[PDB]
């Protein structure tokens, strides 16, 4: 049946995109109802990018500075505020396009789907997780900012993620919708480092299971640990801790399967100690870790929007 | 920075995507003005899915016993014709979110977004690639047919596949909007094997060159090599003959990065030749190619 990095569908994020432009910085913005959000540094100039003073520089601002376009229409802007790292800019009409939607923060080693815009036109949607340092692997030029992330839930659109700034490691980092960063990074031009990685265990063996269930089973061995055994091994390769509830989570995939989790960490720790021996997982020389096992169950199941 | 895999949005697509029944049988179709078309094997009967005879099938058959649902709404079908593997509904309503469309037969080494869609809603967006044995690497279940394939240049939407079965090495197959399949493969249940796959050289290539822009230059070397001496190696890995229209397709990024096709050749020879001896590219162990040089210049540039 195959197995394949899945995004969402992005229909419903993709009519509430438009373009927000404060003078030179044009970016994107998030039209939900009435109110278009998109990041606070829009309103930042090149004299004072190091250190912005940023809600002195919004006092200056009015609601003509910002222009917000909407396809080929201008959004009149009749208000504005900010709330943390975001720009809530209250316009004139309410979106029709507006799906039911909620604002939620996403813990690390879950995943979302982004919707890379340019101009407030979306270009392209892709998959990936918040890693345990807090950032994002993602792939962004310039002008991506306001681009977002989400989940769908249901018939519910849950945005968790907006597009801020990039590190020199050419990894990504962003606040959720209530403008509150992921990690410890703030939204302004200076030297600042992502922490050490570390590999998502849970969604390792996830993804193990995904491959079990597709008939790859080269790794599968008569073995299993204990939950110490295993935790301690994964520390010394920077893997995560494997918590009791991560156990739990797995199960249905376990019961599917016929693979315990304890079991399937036996395989995941002689992986890890021994290698690939030549051999692939997936199409994969390497642990994928950016499926979680929701997002197992849900592509081996047929889950729809 | 930063290159991943990437799809077009759904969006444009997700306002087509309808239910198409005929008796027990229930799949997606693709609406598009007033016409819905699905997989003509729809109407393929469980007594005889080996040697089905479709247009002695779809004689027999009526405008009702085609049930099309878009959303919670019942389209009524009001004609019904056949154009090679497809099968054409012509309904009462014209979909007002049709867009900009047109139909497009893509070459091996073609990348495209995938819509998995099921009981006529979107599940799952992804990418892939035609394969040079004219089949794809796709992840469906049943009831997957009708689910379409597509590319987006600005606001119009090149529909160039459409899912029709699995084949027993777990690989997908499917025909064009003309319902001409891609490779040799028919729609019956009989027994059809897939030619050896093989890796589109070209599509490593601009791989390579993405690494390049985003930072990487662990696997460049001083070397360069010949055509002829490049594919005469390739080959020997089960890799595509790269010819003089990829090197020049290849062109813009070896100015961008200041590193000829044929020296970039060399490096790809290396890599066959010694193994990633523990290190990766663009966070992947193995090479990539499912990324045409299209696909290359459009996420690392503008
Ligand atoms: C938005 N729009 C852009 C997108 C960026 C640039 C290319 N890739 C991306 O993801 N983001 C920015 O302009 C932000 C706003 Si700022 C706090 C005034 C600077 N900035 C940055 O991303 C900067 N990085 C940084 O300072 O991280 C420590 C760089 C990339 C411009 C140096
Ligand atoms: C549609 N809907 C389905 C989706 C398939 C089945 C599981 N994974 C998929 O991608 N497609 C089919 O049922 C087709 C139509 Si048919 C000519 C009546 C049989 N078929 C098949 O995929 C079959 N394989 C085959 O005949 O290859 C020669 C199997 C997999 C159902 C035996
Ligand atoms: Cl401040
Ligand atoms: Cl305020
Ligand atoms: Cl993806
Ligand atoms: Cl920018
Ligand atoms: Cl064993
Ligand atoms: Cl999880
Ligand atoms: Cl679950
Ligand atoms: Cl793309
Ligand atoms: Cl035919």
């Amino acid at each position: 049946s195959g197995f394949r990095k899945m995004a969402f569908p992005s229909g419903k994020v993709e009519g509430c995109m438009v373009q927000v432009t404060c003078g030179t910085t044009t970016l994107n913005g998030l039209w939900l109802d009435d109110v278009v959000y998109c990041p606070r540094h829009v309103i930042c100039t090149s004299e004072d990018m190091l250190n912005p003073n940023y809600e002195d520089l919004l006092i200056r601002k009015s609601n003509h500075n910002f222009l917000v376009q909407a396809g080929n229409v201008q959004l009149r802007v009749i208000g504005h505020s900010m709330q943390n790292c975001v720009l809530k800019l209250k316009v004139d009409t309410a979106n029709p396009k507006t799906p039911k939607y909620k604002f939620v923060r996403i813990q690390p080693g879950q995943t979302f789907s982004v919707l890379a815009c340019y101009n407030g036109s979306p270009s392209g949607v892709y998959q990936c997780a918040m890693r345990p340092n807090f950032t994002i692997k993602g792939s962004f030029l310039n002008g991506s900012c306001g681009s977002v992330g989400f989940n769908i839930d249901y018939d519910c659109v849950s945005f968790c993620y907006m597009h801020h700034m990039e590190l020199p490691t050419g990894v990504h980092a962003g606040t959720d919708l209530e403008g509150n960063f992921y990690g410890p990074f703030v939204d302004r031009q200076t030297a600042q480092a992502a922490g050490t990685d570390t590999t998502i265990t849970v969604n390792v063996l996830a993804w193990l299971y995904a491959a079990v269930i597709n008939g790859d089973r080269w790794f599968l061995n008569r073995f299993t640990t204990t939950l110490n055994d295993f935790n301690l091994v994964a520390m010394k390769y920077n893997y995560e801790p494997l918590t009791q509830d991560h156990v739990d989570i797995l199960g249905p995939l376990s019961a599917q399967t016929g693979i315990a989790v304890l079991d399937m960490c036996a395989s995941l720790k002689e992986l890890l100690q021994n290698g690939m021996n030549g051999r692939t997982i997936l199409g994969s020389a390497l642990l994928e870790d950016e499926f979680t096992p929701f997002d197992v169950v849900r592509q081996c199941s047929g889950v729809t929007f």
